[PDB]
DNA sequence: TTTTTTCT
DNA sequence: AGAAATAAA
């Protein structure tokens, strides 16, 4: 139930959360790589737009991350917008819903024209004014999976960039799809917002570390390579989860 | 069917 | 509100 499950995740803590993320998460693999093949302006402009782009794909999220990375390394961005116009009609991993995905891209390109290296630092500061402000630049609601996603995966760009880390905030919850929505169903009754921010809550990690933790495990991910007490920790969230 | 979104 | 937007079998 949900106290065992927090109580384990407590254990393993942001601190296990964070050894996940910056040892085995392919996202953050890929966002590396192209860190280093361009601007830490643009890349972090180019993981929101991808980020919200990132629904619907013709591909598993690693292999889509990947191919975004590896796109753009060493490339002459100008417009987010003419980029993408090129790249996702020509992509194996997101060949679904272009047009509308593009047109995203546009409406959000005069906010992500705002983030210059400072603005950036104020946002990883304030991640919550960062995704409602997401939000409201493309209309939507930020409980929505891409927004919540886009804040995410900035806080894995701006991890790399500025060489600091702050926690996700608390009241930013896991991304809603049809994932979680199965994960959860086997696990509880109770609907998935309500459940992971009641785990989170008591365990004392945000939900979004949450989300780093939960999907290698339940994709088969090594955990050998954990210090033995985070090993264990993990093993046993694999035994309630998988 | 399984693997989010706009327009309003 | 909820029909429609696309790729794979
Ligand atoms: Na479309
Ligand atoms: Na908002």
């Amino acid at each position: 139930g949900s106290h065992m499950i927090a109580r384990i995740i407590g254990e393993i803590g942001i601190e296990g959360a964070r050894f996940i993320e910056e040892n085995i998460d392919e996202q953050f693999k890929a966002l590396r790589y192209l860190s280093k093949g361009i601007d830490s302006e643009t890349f972090v402009k180019l993981v929101i737009a991808n980020s919200l782009v990132s629904y619907q794909l013709t591909g598993k999220g690693e292999q889509w991350w990947w191919e975004f990375a590896k796109y753009f390394y060493g490339r002459d961005v100008k417009s987010i917008y003419l980029a993408y116009k090129e790249f996702l009609p020509n992509s194996r991993f997101n060949r679904r819903l272009i047009p509308q995905k593009l047109s995203r891209i546009r409406r959000v390109e005069t906010f992500l024209s705002t983030l210059t290296e400072e603005r950036i630092e104020e946002y990883y500061g304030d991640m919550s004014s960062l995704w409602g402000s997401i939000a409201r630049a493309l209309g939507v609601d930020k409980e929505s999976k891409t927004v919540v996603f886009s804040v995410k995966m900035f806080g894995y760009a701006a991890r790399i960039v500025l060489s600091t880390f702050n926690p996700y905030p608390m009241e930013i919850p896991i991304p809603e799809d049809s994932r979680i929505v199965k994960l959860t169903k086997k696990l509880t009754n109770e609907k998935p917002r309500k459940f992971w921010m009641k785990i989170a809550r008591e365990s004392g990690v945000p939900p979004l570390h949450i989300d780093s933790i939960l999907w290698p495990l339940l994709g088969g991910a090594s955990i050998d390579s954990a210090p033995p007490e985070l090993r264990d920790k993990l093993a046993e969230l694999i035994k309630i989860i998988r």
